[PDB]
């Protein structure tokens, strides 16, 4: 049917970008690979002097609209993709979108504010979180990385009792690469060979 | 107590920018005029492309969103300027975000999707909607003109019929600019006499 959208989500240093990057190589011809931020567009080297240069400043609630705009100025080109039998793989999504900005515990910014934005977007055929047990972008620090670790949780835990089977939450504590490489195969295989009809989708 | 905040919306080239300036002359010294979209800083300078070329391809979730971002990485500013006791007059705001983006008829940005990047937001002390009843940038065409005229009304008449006393509609057909401006002040010198709690504030 039509090809399947999986995404890959989780910390800085998880190995997630390694991993798209293997499963990318692997369902050649038919895949594409996207990175969210996509930092490629206008939006996105806004986004790029951001994370790179403390110096810009830009309210979180402004960042936080740039990042769901990244998404939203592609998302037509991803859904023309599937439809024509490509599988893509994406390297971050909606899920940091939320966690990321919702982890700094600024006024307002909650899960539902920090979603908002994003609602409408085409959601995941498969989401997998890679889950452990620098310091050169913004982001960057021991202590904000724990937040955003907990709100990841917090997040994915709610989506997951409320019923989204798509969501797999993958633990590669003192994994290696293929170690890691074989268990996301695992609940990969299954959903690539499972027929969706081209007006079959899911979204946010 | 704390200075005011005082909107100005309506269709494109209605009289709107005069008005706003006239009565940011008459407040003088302690008054701020504001503009949106504020095309000067990085994300204006996207607006501003999107708006003036036709080759700018962005989605309208895309460009709505950056509206919102504009808003969002102004208003800390605002905030501290009204907390200094200057009282600020703004050419567009939130309204015109919702109205200009909801009057496209895209599939799922509805009033209540295009109003939520906005939640938050500093709501004005009194929004004057002026009403009648070009083509050098993207939205200036008569027939576009004329939706976001029904959209603006609708998104108005909701805000009104939920006990908004703040918004005003000034008929302005055929009206001078001395007639407009006297329609404005005799709205406006009410509120500005009115003093307003340093905390007080309400939002979006
Ligand atoms: C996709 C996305 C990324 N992020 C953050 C995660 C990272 O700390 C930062 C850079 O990500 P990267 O290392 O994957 O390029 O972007 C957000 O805060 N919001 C989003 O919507
Ligand atoms: C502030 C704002 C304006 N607009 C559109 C209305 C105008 O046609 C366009 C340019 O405005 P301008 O002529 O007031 O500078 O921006 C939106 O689409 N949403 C917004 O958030």
């Amino acid at each position: 049917g039509r090809g399947k959208l999986i995404l890959i989500e989780g910390l800085d240093r998880t190995g997630k970008t390694t991993q798209c990057n293997i499963l990318y190589k692997k369902l050649q011809p038919n895949c594409k690979l996207l990175k969210f931020p996509e930092r490629s567009t206008r939006i996105g080297g806004l986004i790029n002097e951001y994370l790179t240069d403390d110096s810009f400043q830009l309210s979180d609630q402004a960042i936080h609209l740039l990042f769901s705009a990244n998404r939203w100025e592609i998302v037509d080109k991803i859904k023309k993709d599937l439809l024509e039998g490509k599988n893509i793989v994406m390297d971050r999504y909606v899920y940091s979108g939320v966690a990321y900005s919702a982890a700094k515990g600024t006024n307002g910014m909650d899960l539902d504010w920090c979603l908002q934005p994003d609602v409408g977007l085409l959601k995941p055929d498969l989401t997998l979180f890679l889950s452990t047990q620098f310091g050169d972008e913004r982001y960057e620090t021991v202590k904000f990385q724990e937040k955003v670790k907990q709100t990841f949780m917090k997040l994915l835990d709610k989506e997951i009792r409320k019923g989204d089977e798509s969501i797999t939450i993958v633990d590669v504590t003192n994994k290696g690469i293929q170690e890691v490489e074989a268990l996301i195969w695992q609940i990969v295989e299954p959903v690539l060979s499972t027929h969706i009809d081209h007006d079959k989708f899911s979204f946010f």
